[PDB]
């Protein structure tokens, strides 16, 4: 385990998940006389620590999450990145090390997390910043004892993805089909029923009981099937792409964010292949050779750090970028584009959101609640329609009727139905600010 | 890979389980020009095996279990054990390697069955034979990543074993305890209801249902629950102890073959232990430390072995004895006490068993159909009444008024109720065996 400097250093973990550095690295610096706080982006893993700690060690430490903070006093501190964050960040000197848990994390949260940190541990009185994690970016799917993997061609009776699946390699035994979208799903299984073989589609929604616990199946899941479920797989076919959060500088008049299908990871090709042999020997087929590596993100991502920290965290655009300059300015961290200064400005222009809007947009949970609720504002304003009615608008619900003309486009958050403007003061700044 | 030698050689295999030592080792040697004989323990395994190879590379390998052969003409043959011995053994110039996997495995029909082809394999024509295994003898629990092990001590409020479960420990959370008895199960659940916890007593008969899939709950179970259940255990309690059959040379009059609690084993620490430490952390208290290691097994299980050779297959107690004896001869085996002569001895004064009643003990499929078949017939030729009439004896029961008078104890087969002589002609016979 990384010493702590007399300084202070920003050391790297990379360990197994449960071989100790989230809870014994941190009760060898507390009986070393540090005060230790582990961030991490679950609220499950998190309690998760507290409960071995107390069971397995006698540690009772303090944890922090979201619904409530339980301080006992113990110099560990257990908490997630996201209420460290709500918390403001670090607090003079409060801790001697700060182990950063599953630092390839690309969620928003877990990146501004760790940027907060990376900026302001120091100045905290911080000697040390671990940044710990068991799926290092740049990580790549490496071969499998257990398990054949067998190229997809363009023979078979099934087409799949550009390539063919050979009805003989499905006919017989269990078997587990991972598609993209639950309605590539409904439309594989429906096609193979069609041709005579017992095939369930799953997805986010359905209940697992819907999977046969015995008896030949063909599965057609997206990656809604928790790797832990697992039954008996023979073999597995994926279609190697997954849909995800994307921002496209369209010019239309702006930027979209939206979910697109790309081509898939290490970590998913893995972890889809990694269905099969388990207590013997399995099968995996694909449709493309692995090639993305692991810790790679979205600028998208980048915008969703600035919304919350416009939405939630108090922080102005300036601040946001500051603290994520400290995590892009860090190597052995995930990856984007460098779109720091044109989100920054972006958010920036976006002067005056009605909190109203914005409070509901937070309390509803749904992505981007700050872009969301100042769309709205906007449209509100001029009296417009927001651009659809998608439940994506509905803080502006309460006065559809009240609302007519085309919608004032700010950006393509999704899908529009509604006519619009490009016209609009701030659609104008926005551009101004695209390149 | 071993290499065929040019005349004759035993060769070990230790690799895990799936990583191609029963598919793509067969495959390669196949590949080679070699008819290749593929032996396990188990018939799902088996037809397992043929379903890989014909989907994963294209070989449609001879299947053959006790239900049916399937000939297919290909150069390997997956067979069972059991099977390969109802065959008969090795015929002459069938294979050139055979491999006999799991061959740590000691129940009767794997120590049988690999002590017959030690025995003729050389003679039949092959020029190699494999010894494969994942769970090599004399094997030993060793050190787990994900897994704290803390030993339990005499401080706890609930009583374990001669040491003692302190309350806290398991109250909140998902815990898993392994008693040896479903009846201290059922004992341990009901303390610990009581008690106040969510706790359920599972067993061979329950159904997995029974286990809340989330929620703190504190199963009690025995080793019935698969280790492929699992459902998020936070920490597992382990007695240390199974049930086994063992024999006794107890002179009363002869020896007693019964099921008794004794020291777990290696393999055994290693499964239960198991069960926790999957995604995350786990914690693993125990009454003793680890002990056994694998490999060992009971003179009770040579007993099967003549039982079966008398009952199944044809074989007279000299000719299971040369078989058995090769099997004692080969190194790198699991081992027991050398009882070949005693048990053969003894199998052998058995003359003239009712073949009907023989037919009848098979059939039901109990143990020792042979010397439950044989004490019955011994009872009906002096119309004395069996042992007891627990179903074991049911092959006496369409009689029961027919007979009367002390029973004529051959030898102790489980529990005995009705009264005794010892003096019956073949009571002598094995008393002069004993030693």
């Amino acid at each position: 385990p990384p010493a702590v400097p007399q300084t202070f250093q920003v050391a790297h973990l990379h360990a197994p998940t449960g071989s100790g550095k989230s809870t014994k690295v941190p009760a060898a610096y507390a009986a070393q006389g540090y005060k230790v706080l582990v961030l991490n982006p679950s609220v499950a893993a998190t309690l998760g620590f507290g409960v071995y700690m107390s069971k397995a060690h006698g540690i009772d430490p303090n944890i922090r999450t979201g619904v409530r903070a339980i301080t006992t006093g113990g110099p560990i501190t257990y908490s997630t990145y996201g209420k460290f964050l709500a918390d403001g960040g670090c607090s003079g000197g409060a801790y001697d090390i700060i182990i950063c848990d599953e630092c390839h994390s690309t969620d928003s949260t877990s990146i501004l997390g760790i940027g907060t940190v990376l900026d302001q541990a120091e100045t905290a009185g911080a000697r040390l910043v671990v940044l710990a994690t068991a799926t290092p970016p740049g990580s790549v799917t490496v071969p499998h004892p257990n398990i054949e993997e067998v190229a997809l061609s363009n023979t078979g009776e099934i087409p799949f993805y550009g390539k063919a699946i050979p009805i003989e390699v499905i006919r017989g035994g269990r078997h587990l089909i991972f598609c993209h979208s639950k309605k590539k799903c409904d439309e594989l299984a429906a096609k193979l029923s069609a041709l005579g073989l017992n095939a369930v589609a799953y997805y986010r929604g359905l209940d697992v009981s819907v999977i046969p616990t015995s008896g030949d199946v063909v599965v057609v899941a997206t990656d809604a099937l928790m790797t832990g479920y697992t039954g008996d797989f023979d073999s597995v076919i994926d279609c190697n792409t997954c849909v995800t959060q994307t921002v496209d500088f369209s010019l239309d008049p702006t930027f979209t964010i939206d979910t697109t299908t790309v081509p898939q990871d290490a970590v998913s090709r893995s972890q889809r292949r990694g269905r099969t042999g388990r207590g013997r020997r399995g099968i995996y087929r694909f449709v493309t050779p692995g090639e993305r590596p692991s810790g790679m993100f979205d600028s998208s991502v980048l915008c969703e750090c600035y919304d919350a920290g416009c939405a939630w965290y108090e922080l102005t655009p300036a601040e946001t970028s500051v603290r994520l300059r400290a995590y892009l300015n860090t190597p052995g961290l995930p990856v984007c584009q460098d779109h720091l200064e044109f989100w920054e400005s972006v958010f920036t222009g976006l002067t005056h959101i009605d909190a109203h809007f914005l409070s509901q947009t937070k309390q509803a949970g749904d992505n981007f609640p700050y872009l969301v609720a100042y769309q709205a504002t906007v449209c509100a304003r001029a009296q417009a329609p927001p651009p659809s009615w998608d439940q994506m608008w509905k803080s502006l619900t309460r006065l559809k009727p009240t609302l007519h003309g085309p919608t004032p486009l700010l950006y393509r958050l999704g899908a529009l139905q509604n006519e619009v403007t490009l016209t609009h003061p701030v659609t104008k700044f926005i551009m101004a600010c695209m390149s």
